[PDB]
């Protein structure tokens, strides 16, 4: 009921619109949603998880490939694939608080970006399982303030490529 | 030149749909954009990076403000920020060009997070401006063969 569908798609106005409106239309629903340029033959690359019925969700590559804007889709959970996120987090902390975020940010190979006597911010990147247990880790610690995360980027291993 | 929005809105389509719908009715270029779920099961966080066309941005914004399903919306290019992007970037990694990769993913403290003989996966997260830098120090040398980047997201400095 989970896809992660990646996009290659030409760079024009109107084009990431036309992807969205196309979800907008059925509620294929997106749980997340990258989008960025690639070293540019330009081109994007486009990441969207979605959730729902498999049915609805194996219409949703067939109707991708009809825009004119999109070169390639590739579903990447049918072969093996990589997926990785970045969270900043805002963390108030004091005494053994301070302690455990420094400790706990360590363990998850994150790092310190900003630090005031009360404040740390961790910028965090690993799979979205690997954010959420840093979170989890805290939250009953110290105080979460605020919290900006990505959103799923996806690549295949290996030699399978989508050019 | 580069403005980046960060919009708090309730997370279906139409929503995400209109919010994109007074970018692109413009014409408006977005560079970058992301979303993801936020503490909330009915809220998204998205964040979207423009180059613009000035005042044009301003009347989007104000248009954004109209919006039913946007909660908040914030410029992050008013801190006092600190602002951050992932990309995982395979490469053809042979002979010269494989030192070279390992070196420069060192240089960068990226890592390498997928191995065959004639590729390397890298990850590598940092400002725009450093993922720029490593794409500049090596597309050249080494082949890039795919690139899947996340766009920016960011948070005021405490
Ligand atoms: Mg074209
Ligand atoms: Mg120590
Ligand atoms: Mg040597
Ligand atoms: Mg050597
Ligand atoms: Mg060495
Ligand atoms: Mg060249």
């Amino acid at each position: 009921a989970r896809r992660i569908l990646s996009v290659l798609l030409e760079n024009e106005s109107g084009a990431l619109s036309r992807v969205i409106g196309l979800f907008s239309q059925r509620g294929y629903n997106i749980e997340s949603l990258t989008v960025a340029p690639t070293d540019d033959p330009t081109l994007s690359r486009m990441t969207i998880q979605t959730v729902g019925d498999e049915k609805v969700l194996e219409q949703i590559e067939k109707q991708l490939h009809k825009l004119v804007d999109v070169l390639r889709v590739s579903e990447l959970g049918q072969g093996a694939h990589v997926e990785r996120e970045i969270m900043l987090v805002k963390i108030q902390a004091s005494g053994y608080g301070r302690d455990e975020v420094k400790r706990n940010t360590e363990i998850f190979r994150g790092q310190i970006i900003d630090v005031t006597p009360s404040l740390y911010t961790v910028q965090l990147a690993g799979t979205s399982g690997k954010l959420d247990a840093f979170l989890a880790s805290i939250r009953d610690v110290a105080k979460i303030v605020e919290v900006a995360r990505s959103g799923v980027v996806g690549l295949s291993r290996g030699d399978k490529i989508m050019r």
